[PDB]
C-alpha cells in the first residue's frame, strides 16, 4: 500500500487508480473490471452495458529550470530527487475532469519543476529551509486525489516549482495501547494505515472513497470525511496531535491531552489549509479495536422525501448505523443495473446500510432501524442491494474513465445543509442541471442524481452525479464547466454550503469570502501572512 | 434568570451567587444555607463542623475610597444620543472588575482593586454593540466584554497601566432566544442568555441544550464559546465546540458571520475556532445557534464504591474504552468520599469520632434519554465495573452528590470567615498518566504547603470529572487554614504555581476548561509552540490593531 516514487509503474498516468484495473467487455459481452484487486475484479457485471446504452443514448513537456547550487546542496542531503518529465507530469495534477483531459489529450501550462521523496520530518526541515534559501515554491503532494484544483501549478509562478511528494514519509511510528492513539508519519495511505494497524488489532475507521491513494497529511489539509464518520468521527474528531513544518519554524502543541482550553485551537488552523502553510510531517490519531461483525442492509421506500423523512428521524435519535446513504431512483437503479446475475418504480428510492460492532448488538441495531423505517413506508430490501452499493463505492472513478472512452463527461460534487432545505435543495439542483444543459446544446438529458451520503444533528451531506453524452457538442468542457458552476450557484441559494469535504482549492476560490465573511477571509490571510510571508506554499489555494 | 442591571441587589458584591444563600451557625450550632433556592437550603449539616474542625485545624468560634470614572465627555454626549444604557457608579464598576479567583474575592474582601471599568454600558443588540466597537474607534476606548462574570483565570481583570477609559460591555440585557428550529434541532441566541435562563425557557417548548457547567446560574453563552466551557452532561450533548453551529461576532474591523447553517464544511481552516477560546481579546460575540435537544423522558442517578482510587480509574479507562460513558461520571477520591459523608442528617455521638473505609473511592452516575434505553446502559455500565471491584452504592448517594456540586462555591465564602483559602484547578492527560498525576500533584501540594510554612496539612483533594477516548479531566480541590501566616496570598499563588507546574511535567495540559486568562500565560508559548502563539498573535493583530479589545488574556 507504499506508492512506489515512479509511480507510473503501478498506476494510471492519464486516469484513475491501479494500471492493473480497467473495465473491458469479457468473452461475454459484458462489463468486467479487469485484475484482482476488488471484491467486484473479475466480476462479470450482465446489466451494466444495458443500463449505460439506456442512460446515455450510446451504443458500445516544459523544461526543467532549476538552480545549479540548490542541486548541489540537495545532493549532499541524499535526498531523493527527479526533473524526469514523467515524474513532474505525474505530479501536476488531481483528478478534476478538466486535468484529466489535458492530461489525456494535451500539456498543462506548468508542471513541477522538480521532484522530492523526503522520508521523515528532519528532510522537510531541510527543503523547507533550502526553499528559503534559495526562493523555491513547495507545492506538497500526498495520494494526488484533490478533486478541487489543490495540486495545480499557477501559470504565471516564475519561481521553481519543488512538488514536495510524502509517499516515502508512511510508517507508523508508535502504537500507544494504553491511550489507542497511533502516531504516523504523513505521507501514509489509508490503506497501508489500515492494513498495518488490523495486524495489531486496530482501525482508524477513517474510510474516505480515495483511501487507497490518499494520506493523512493530505486528510487533515482537506478536512476529509470518511464513509465510517458515525463511529469514528471524521478527520477533526480523529486527530489528537500534528507536527507542521512551516518556514517559520515548526508547530507542535507540548502535550496529548485528549481536549484542552488554551486559546484558539491552532489545529484547526492547519485543518482544511489545503497545503498553503507548510507540511504537515507526523499526527497522531485516534484508533479502536478492530469490530467484530459487519453487516450491509438495505432499505426501498415509496419516494425520495420519504427516505429523507426517515433518515433525519434516525439522526434525531441519534441511532445512526456506521454509514447509512440514502439513493434516489436513478443512482438506486445504477445500483440495481450493478448486480453479478407496492412502490411506483419511477421515485422509489433506496437507503443502504452499513453495521460493525459486536454481533449481538448489530443484530439489536438492525432491527431498531428497520422498525424506524417502517414508519415511513420503508421495507427492507437485503443485504445484497446492500453488501453491493458499497463494494461499488472502490470503483466508480474507474467508471469515469470508461465513459471518456464513450464521449461521455461526468464529475460528482457535494455540499451540507440543514435538513429543512435538503428535499428543496436536491430537487431544484438537479432541475438547474437539466435546464443549463438544454440551454447549452446537449442533445440527450444528462444523467443528473443525488444521495444523502452522510447524517448530523443539524443537516445533512449531499453528493450529486452530473454527466452526459456529448453527441453532437461542440466544446464539451465548457458546457460541462458552466453547468458546475450554475449548480453551484443553485447549492448556494438553496442553503448549501460551499463544500462539505472535497475542500476549495482553487475550484471553489470565488465563492469563499462570501462563505466566511471578509473579516473571515482578512483572518486566513493574517495567518499565511505571517507563517509564510514570501509564499513559498504557492500554490494559491483558498485565498 | 436575567441578570438585572445592578447586579448586587440580587448577587453577592463580596463573593460567589446570590445574597439570600449564605452557610451560617444554626440557632442549634449547625451550620445551615440560609434562603429557599437549592435542595440544601433550610437544612442543616450537622457533621459539617467537626469535618471542617478535623479538615482544617480551627475551631469555629474565631471568625473574621474608588477610583474616579475618567471619560470623554463628546464620547459621553454621543452615547447619550444612542440610548444605551450605562452607568459610571462606583458600586457598577467594581461588580465588573473581578471574576471568581481566589486573590480578586480575597482582595474585594479586604481592600480595592487597582484598576476597574471607567463605565459600564448595557447594550441590548448586536446593532448596538457595532455602535459601541465604532465609539470605542472613534475615541480611543478600550472594551472589556463581561457576561456572567464567573472567569476563573483572571479574564476580567483590568490591567493596571491601561491608561484609555475601559468600556465593561455587559451583554446581560442581550439575552433573548430569536429562533428555535424543531425542523433542524437548532436555537439561535443572543449571547448574554445564562445556562439557567436559556434551559427554563428551552424547557417551555419541549427541548435544552443540555450544556451544564457548574456556573451556568449565571455563565453566559457568549462566555462559554470565549472561554471553550465545558459542561456536566458532555459525553451526551457534547462540549461547547460541538454544541456551537453559528456565531456572529462583532470585531474592530467588521463582523465575522458564516453565510450559511450547514452542519460541517470544508472550506478552509474553521473560523468558528479562532473564536471559540478567544477569552474577549479579538472582539464581542453577539449571537450563537446551538443545538438542541428533546428534554429527555427519563434520568436515573447511580453511584458505586470501588476498593481504591487505582482501580476506580481503571474502570473509567474501561467504561471508555468500551464508549458507553453515562451523560455523567464523576470518581471521587477518598477524602471526597468522607466529605461527602459529613453533609448527611444524622446528629452523631459527640463521645464517637471487606473495603478499607479509607481507601475507597465513589463514583457518582447520570443517565438520562428514554427509560428503556437509559434502564440497559445502567445495566451495561454496572456489569462493567463489577469486573473491577465496584459495588453500587445507592441512587440517593448519586443524586445528593450531582445536587451538591452547585452549593461547593458557597463553601468557599465560608472558609474565609473562618481563615481558610481554597481554590479548585483542573488539567486534561492522557489515560497512562492520570493516576501518577493525581498522586504526584496532591503530594507537590502537601509539600509546597509543609516547606512554605502552612501548620497543618493541607486539604488536597481529586475527582476524574470527564472521559474521552484518549484521556480524562482531573478537577483538584486545595484549601489550608492560613491563620499563622504572613503573606496568604503568596503562599497560595506560589503553591498553586507550583501544582500547575507539577500537572505539565506529569503530561498534564495547561487547562482542560478554565482557559488561560491572565492566570496561564507563561505558560502558553510552551504549550501550543512558538509558532503557534506567533498564530494567535497575527489573527488578534488583523482584527484588533489598536488592541480595543484589552484584557491582555493570552498573549
Ligand atoms: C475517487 C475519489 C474518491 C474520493 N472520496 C473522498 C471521500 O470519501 N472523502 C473525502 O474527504 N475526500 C474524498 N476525495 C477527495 C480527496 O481524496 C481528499 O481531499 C483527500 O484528503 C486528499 O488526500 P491526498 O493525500 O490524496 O492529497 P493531495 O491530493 O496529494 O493534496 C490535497 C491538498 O493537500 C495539500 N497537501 C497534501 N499533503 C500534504 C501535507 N503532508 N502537508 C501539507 N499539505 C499537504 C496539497 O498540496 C493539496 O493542496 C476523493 C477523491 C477521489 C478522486
Ligand atoms: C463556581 C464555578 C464553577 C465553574 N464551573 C465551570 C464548568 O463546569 N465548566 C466550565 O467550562 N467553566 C466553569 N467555570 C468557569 C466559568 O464559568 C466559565 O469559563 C464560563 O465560560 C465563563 O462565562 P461567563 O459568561 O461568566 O463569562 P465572563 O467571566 O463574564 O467572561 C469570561 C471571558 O470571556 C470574555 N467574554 C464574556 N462574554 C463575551 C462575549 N459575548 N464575547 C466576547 N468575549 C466575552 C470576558 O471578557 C472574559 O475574558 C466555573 C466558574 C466558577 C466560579
Amino acid at each position: 500500500g507504499i506508492i512506489p516514487k515512479k509511480r507510473q509503474e503501478l498506476m494510471k498516468w492519464n486516469g484513475w487508480g491501479y494500471n492493473d484495473s480497467k473495465f473491458f467487455l469479457n468473452k461475454k459481452g459484458q462489463l468486467e473490471l479487469t485484475g484482482k484487486r476488488y471484491p467486484l475484479s473479475g466480476v462479470a457485471l450482465p446489466t451494466f452495458k444495458d443500463w449505460i446504452q439506456n442512460t446515455f443514448g450510446i451504443n458500445l513537456t516544459p523544461p526543467s529550470i532549476v538552480n545549479e547550487d540548490f542541486l548541489h546542496e540537495l545532493k549532499k542531503t541524499n535526498i531523493s530527487y527527479s526533473q524526469e518529465a514523467d515524474d513532474r507530469v505525474f505530479r501536476a495534477h488531481g483528478h478534476c475532469l478538466h486535468e484529466i483531459f489535458l492530461l489525456r489529450e494535451g500539456m498543462f501550462e506548468r508542471i513541477p519543476d522538480i521532484v522530492l521523496w523526503p522520508t521523515c520530518h528532519d528532510d522537510v526541515v531541510k527543503i523547507v529551509n533550502l526553499a528559503c534559501k534559495y526562493n523555491l515554491c513547495i507545492i506538497p503532494i500526498g495520494g494526488g486525489t484533490s478533486v478541487s484544483y489543490g495540486l495545480m501549478c499557477p501559470a504565471d509562478e516564475t519561481r521553481t516549482i519543488i512538488s514536495l511528494d510524502t509517499s516515502q514519509m508512511n510508517r507508523i511510528l508508535w502504537v500507544d495501547e494504553n491511550n489507542l492513539t497511533a502516531h504516523v508519519e504523513a505521507g501514509i495511505t489509508g490503506q497501508e494505515l489500515e492494513r498495518q494497524l488490523k495486524e495489531s488489532g486496530y482501525c482508524t475507521g477513517h474510510e474516505p472513497d480515495s483511501l487507497e491513494f490518499s494520506t493523512v497529511g493530505g486528510w487533515i489539509s482537506t478536512r476529509a470525511s470518511g464513509m465510517k464518520k458515525n463511529i469514528y468521527g471524521n478527520i477533526e474528531d480523529l486527530v489528537v496531535h500534528m507536527k507542521v513544518v512551516t518556514p517559520r519554524g515548526v508547530i507542535e502543541k507540548s502535550c496529548q491531552g485528549p481536549r484542552m482550553s488554551t486559546g484558539p485551537d491552532i489545529h484547526h488552523f492547519i485543518m482544511g489549509s489545503e497545503g498553503t502553510l507548510g507540511v504537515i510531517t507526523e499526527a497522531t490519531i485516534k484508533i479502536r479495536p478492530t469490530p467484530e461483525y459487519q453487516k450491509y442492509g438495505s432499505v426501498a421506500f415509496p419516494n425520495f422525501e420519504q427516505g429523507v423523512a426517515c433518515l433525519r428521524e434516525i439522526a434525531k435519535q441519534r441511532c445512526a448505523p456506521a454509514s447509512i446513504r440514502l439513493m434516489d431512483n436513478q443512482q438506486f437503479q445504477f445500483g440495481h443495473a450493478l448486480k453479478p446475475q407496492g412502490f411506483d418504480p419511477n421515485q422509489l428510492s433506496v437507503a443502504t446500510l452499513l453495521f460493525e460492532g459486536d454481533r449481538e448488538k448489530v443484530l439489536q441495531h438492525e432491527k431498531q432501524v428497520y422498525d424506524i423505517a417502517a414508519k415511513f413506508g420503508g421495507l427492507a430490501a437485503g443485504e445484497d442491494n446492500g453488501q453491493r452499493g458499497y463494494l461499488l463505492t472502490y470503483v466508480i472513478a474507474y467508471m469515469r474513465d470508461l465513459g471518456l472512452e464513450y464521449y461521455i463527461i461526468g464529475e460528482s460534487f457535494e455540499t451540507s445543509a440543514p435538513w429543512d432545505r435538503v428535499v428543496d435543495l436536491c430537487r431544484n439542483v438537479k432541475e438547474r442541471i437539466r435546464r443549463e444543459c438544454k440551454e447549452k446544446g446537449v442533445q440527450f438529458p444528462p444523467l443528473s442524481t443525488c444521495r444523502v451520503t452522510q447524517t448530523y444533528d443539524a443537516g445533512a451531506c449531499i453528493y450529486f452525479y452530473f454527466a452526459f453524452n456529448y453527441r453532437g457538442i461542440s466544446d464539451p468542457l465548457a458546457v460541462f464547466e458552466q453547468t458546475e458552476a450554475a449548480a453551484r450557484e443553485e447549492i448556494l441559494a438553496n442553503g448549501g454550503s460551499l463544500s462539505h469535504h472535497h475542500g476549495v482549492g482553487k475550484l471553489r476560490k470565488q465563492w469563499l469570502k462570501e462563505s466566511i465573511s471578509d473579516v473571515g477571509f482578512g483572518m486566513l490571510k493574517s495567518v499565511k501572512d505571517y507563517v509564510d510571508p514570501t509564499n513559498i506554499f504557492g500554490n494559491r489555494n483558498l485565498l
